[PDB]
């Protein structure tokens, strides 16, 4: 029973709100890479400069 | 002690060695994402478009 809601779609639709097609996302080990796999999987849809 | 060698610095080397800037990295989350690290983190380094 997890709690904490799902973030993926969540930082997926504010990059898009921004128009961001070029930025750097720093990461930290801990919580997990599920996050960076969701802005890498688009980073070639959207097409991004991750 | 596990017997296999670390393939992470022989995948970095080839990938130089080919002089590849831009390519395609397609992984799968079983041997755990440690190879993918590596190259992200040379993707800044050496400014990969991985």
């Amino acid at each position: 029973i997890q709690m904490r809601p799902d973030l993926k779609g969540a930082l997926l639709s504010l990059i898009e709100y921004y128009q961001w097609d070029k930025f750097a996302y720093l990461y930290d080990s801990d919580r997990g890479l599920s996050t960076l796999q969701a802005v890498l999987d688009s980073a070639a849809e959207k097409k991004w400069q991750v």
